[PDB]
């Protein structure tokens, strides 16, 4: 439990990662850095994580990403990565294991241009926090459903449960990130009139890798409510 | 020139695209179209082009993408690809010649890395028009400014005229159009503090690529002239 807390302000730069690893500098909470932890999960792929204090930075993080944000890879060879989308891309690439995106050009640029349908999404989590009675929450829901029909659209064209087909592939831990957050965010009735996205949240919540690293409504919500306090305690919310 | 003109409202949907070429629906100027047709000319692709009127579009394009917007590729089984970057990746991929990206997983990240950093910089042409004074102009320059010096570093820390070494690659094209706009838009002073990306400007122009694209400062403003008093000719600028 306490070997997952926080570097924060103040902390000593970690030492170099060792050879047969790699390291994911990451936070519990943050959906981008969870697509990269899905996907070392799913790829088998032996790592490391530093949880990084994103309301307290340690100075020297500037040096792993200029921009300050997680996620970001480190390797043996002292490569750094940043960009959720481009570190699982690379992970996919570089490791062995099961293959996460297809081989074939047209179907890889399907999961991406999925991808790129998706982008309104994680930015309706900054609507959320902004929503402050029952009047902004329900303009709120009528958001969530809008970028969610577009999903449903190709749920239903494909007549597969998952993304890329029928099995689990790339595509679908990019998205399930901001559904795990849904029933702790209350948008779970966002869902309701698309079905087919609402068996694929049951399908994902089964995946074994989805289910190794799901966080519990209660958790979501113990970190929400110390991150809008503000707190520099939100990123180890239960150690 | 007249096949060059643009289909529009009315128009009759294209036939299937011949065995042996692939299809762009563009418009000619476009930077983010511009994009995937200097990949097609870098790559020596075999294409036919149908411009699009973007001010009046016909109702069947929306069925070649339902987001309405250009580049699409349509091949000759009939896929469908659209996103600028993803027709640029895709085309990579499918087609044989010059690979564009490197086959080493990291220094691919590092070029994706490199198109994240750039982010910024196609919605300041939105700031560009929305400038009506010379007070919007000086801030203006200073918001490019504050982006061309970040790609200033990546060329600084590399020691290389290009963004992915000393040969041109993908990134370069990925990142040219909004550059080769900016004498028309008067802001080629703001690469007067960044000297590598001015001679990465000076080397891009010499690109056999770039040069067989390149339109000249006068179609840029006859374009730009007619877009902004919302013509419906202005796609067919000079035929
Ligand atoms: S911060 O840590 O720099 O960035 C950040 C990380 C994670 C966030 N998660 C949420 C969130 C968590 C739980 C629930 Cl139920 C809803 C939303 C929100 C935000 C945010 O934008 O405030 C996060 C920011
Ligand atoms: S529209 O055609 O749907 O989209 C579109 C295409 C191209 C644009 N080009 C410019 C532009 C052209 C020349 C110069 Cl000097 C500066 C800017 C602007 C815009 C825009 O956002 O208005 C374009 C839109």
């Amino acid at each position: 439990g306490e070997s997952a807390r926080s570097l924060g302000k103040g902390s000593a730069p970690p030492g170099p990662v060792p050879e047969g690893s790699i390291r994911i500098y990451s936070m519990r909470f943050c959906p981008f850095a969870e697509r990269t932890r899905l996907v070392l999960k799913a790829k088998g792929i032996r790592h490391e994580v530093i949880n990084i204090n994103l309301k307290n930075k340690p100075e020297w993080f500037f040096k792993k990403n200029p921009f300050g944000l997680v996620p970001v890879l480190e390797n043996s060879q002292g490569q750094l990565i940043y960009e959720s989308a481009i570190t699982c891309e690379y992970l996919d690439e570089a490791y062995p294991g099961k293959k996460l995106l297809p081989d074939d050009p047209y179907e890889k640029a399907c999961q991406k241009m999925i991808l790129e349908l998706f982008s309104k999404v994680p930015s309706l989590v900054g609507s959320f926090i902004r929503s402050q009675n029952k009047e902004d929450y329900a303009g709120l829901k009528e958001e969530f459903r809008k970028e969610f029909t577009k999903l449903e659209e190709v749920l239903t064209n494909k007549k597969t449960t998952f993304f890329g087909g029928n099995s689990i592939s790339m595509i679908d831990y990019l998205i399930w990130p901001w559904f795990e957050r849904l029933e702790a965010m209350k948008l779970n009735e966002c869902v309701d009139h698309t079905p087919k996205l609402k068996l694929w949240m049951a399908a994902m919540k089964e995946d074994p890798t989805v289910s190794a690293l799901l966080t519990s409504e209660k958790d979501w919500q113990g970190f929400l409510e110390l991150y809008l306090q503000n707190s520099p305690e939100a990123c180890d919310y239960g150690l």
